[PDB]
């Protein structure tokens, strides 16, 4: 049943996984598919036997503890084996590539420069699964995303998505707009003016039918239509002005005078790490599902690599 | 006969372990007798089998080789998976806890701030195993010093234990001394007098009916009755002035002109690193523990993964 | 027919491996067959049988990823578990070798102390390999690059081997002019004068009939007669005056206008890092070796491994 949907084709198989303009409608939802059966797998025994025999790379520029464990938990889980590397930006990004590319089946690179992902593309001779590239995309983020809705609230057809924060630099952002292309929701941004999205993006928006509202107060009334509270950092490099940013973050705090206006099935999210926009006080809320993204993280990223790593 | 002794009930399965406070004398009987098999089962064949399916994640915030590589190796040597973590204390420890304990089944925690246990018990949801917090608790390291007294001499009826060098600071000597609560040993105290036991841990000595002698001076009347000789380091900055400290360093200096004043049975403990407060020139001589000490801590901290994680 | 082979004996078997004097031709003659049965058996299967219930550390107080991640993918393709550990030069290196024994069946070890192999042989009671000893050493350095030379060409009868760059401070150089002592091979040198081998080295070449030139220039007339191109790095420091450091590299640098002097057949090879002394626009040629050289590297060490752990 697994190995039979492992079985089917798919554009993932034997693929570097760079961007989510790779992937289709139908490749999401083959691998929701498995990220379904990776649950039941590992919830029954622990480390399964997919990849037996396969070792995988991590290879962090910068430290991101909850994208390179996820990745290591997951290909153990599916009885690979791993072997994580840390080093810092004098040896060349394609020399390190084509060293590892002899000890591993596949790569997962973050790294500073966004054009590593060009670089993985031109020299390494694995496949190269994109952790994050000068935090211009991170494709597996996105996926997670996604089915972490589909997981929390059923069909996506209805639902209102709000996000909050710093929408221009917030990329995480823009990848899960990309990927709500194919689906019939509605879209709130809320932003101060200097941070919106860019204007391809909210066009990206407008032109699937899908942008409501956009607003620079996060508001009861934009808080009792939404189905999903789509969280961002908000720093303060941000902001010229330090009042600015204060008056932002505190508009913005997901508190429970904020969440008393929201909706008892509203899903708030948070790609992780947060400053103090979602307060503590909120954790154990129900609502609160940005610690059980990372746990729909793992069994998306035990698919992604059984179907890249057959 | 190991699946049966693992197969018993025990405070230890599904716990957090964080402090010694929270065992029995019947718990570490258990665990020490679990231990003897764990080494029987490793000398025939290297990687068993009881953890399979099992993954434990190692966060450590300070470096300690010696604690995190015997929990890696006892971990894989009970045939689970391990995720070893190096990071430093901008992401809340309650953040990180919470994103690893998705990917893992259990946590070993070091830390700078002892109230890390209580961090790990509000928030976490999987065990933890406190590999040190702020340097006031190691159980592990107390339970595998307890192990090393038993196995290199037997009964503890009888036996003089004489702790020496930062009795103050030195916590795994307090810890010890708890774990000793239920045994007829007299206890020597060897330490300056800026440096004796606090109040409290003195009074659970005499209290026990323990408290032999309390010297300044490391004699070889002190050294004669000595069984198990447990030394501490002892560091330049907890001593105002140099000279102090250079005394107190060449008295209690154990080397050959001190080992000739103690018994042909006497073991050396320390929980290490060490300086220079036992020489090189000893560490051939059958009397030395202190590397026996970390492969006791092998079977010891294998007994204990094996309990807490069934 | 592996099993038969690591049947055979061998000076490996529970030895430390600390330098190329060690070991006898057949030595290097039995480990090159184990390292062509171990790239078959990892072609089919991927992580092998040979070594479950082996653990292995690494121990690397300097980084060089293409060597530690090397023996961490070869001892989890051999079914091994690896311990890998980073650290720097305060606990000393005999009391870290003790403390990690208990752990691990072997240490791969890599110091900035050339001594240290000593340390590791008066104090280490499990197998030390050595992985580096302040740049003297690297045996499975020079054992990957006669593989490498023996693989890409057939037999070692009638080759030419050049030498080019820093040869003073390039010992890998040296190793192989050892490991080269049984074979009828010439040998060219191309380096300043201030970078010409050891005086030794040069006198072990010409006893061995060997020596055929040694030149400032790489020539059109050395580079027509090559077999094997060895390239080293040459870093500026070795120059007093950086005019000729400049000059150096220019004169040195393997590009296509430095190629098209060679034999179609040229095995161009370096130990790695490099600098700009072989151009990126040579990577994709047929006769660039030095990323094959790595793939051979993994093999030669799954059969140490192997042969040390039996």
């Amino acid at each position: 049943p697994l190995q039979e949907m492992l079985a089917a084709p798919s554009s993932f198989k034997k693929s570097h996984v760079l961007s989510v303009t790779q992937f289709t409608r139908a490749d999401l939802h083959l691998l929701f598919q498995i990220a379904q059966e990776m649950r039941l797998g590992v919830q029954r025994e622990g480390v399964l036997d997919i990849l037996r025999g396969k070792v995988l790379c991590t290879l962090f520029y910068e430290p991101s503890t909850r994208t390179s464990a996820s990745f290591d938990a997951a290909m153990q889980r599916l009885g690979g084996r791993t072997i994580p590397i840390q080093t810092s930006t004098g040896e060349t990004l394609q020399d390190t590539l084509r060293t590892l590319a002899n000890y591993s089946d596949a790569i997962v690179l973050r790294h500073p420069d966004e054009k590593c992902v060009d670089v993985a593309k031109k020299y390494c001779p694995v496949p190269v699964i994109n952790g994050g590239n000068g935090s211009k995309e991170h494709p597996t983020q996105a996926f997670l995303d996604l089915f972490t809705i589909r997981e929390e609230l059923g069909t996506m057809q209805g639902l209102t998505i709000t996000f909050v924060g710093d929408l221009l630099y917030g990329r995480p952002v823009h990848s899960l707009v990309y990927l709500l292309r194919h689906y019939q929701v509605k879209v709130q941004l809320v932003s101060p003016k200097a941070l919106r999205l860019p204007p391809a993006v909210r066009q990206q928006l407008v032109d699937a039918g899908q942008l409501l509202c956009e607003s620079e107060a996060l508001t009861p009334e934009i808080l009792g239509r939404t189905d999903v509270l789509y969280c961002t950092r908000v720093q303060k490099e941000r902001f010229p002005s330090l009042a600015e940013f204060e008056a932002v973050k505190d508009s913005y705090r997901i508190d429970y005078s904020t969440l008393k206006y929201a909706k008892p099935t509203t899903v708030v999210m948070h790609p992780l790490p947060r400053n103090e926009e979602v307060a503590e006080e909120v954790d154990f809320d129900q609502r609160a599902a940005y610690f059980r993204q990372m746990r729909y993280g793992l069994y998306c990223r035990m698919a992604l690599l059984a179907l890249v790593m057959s």
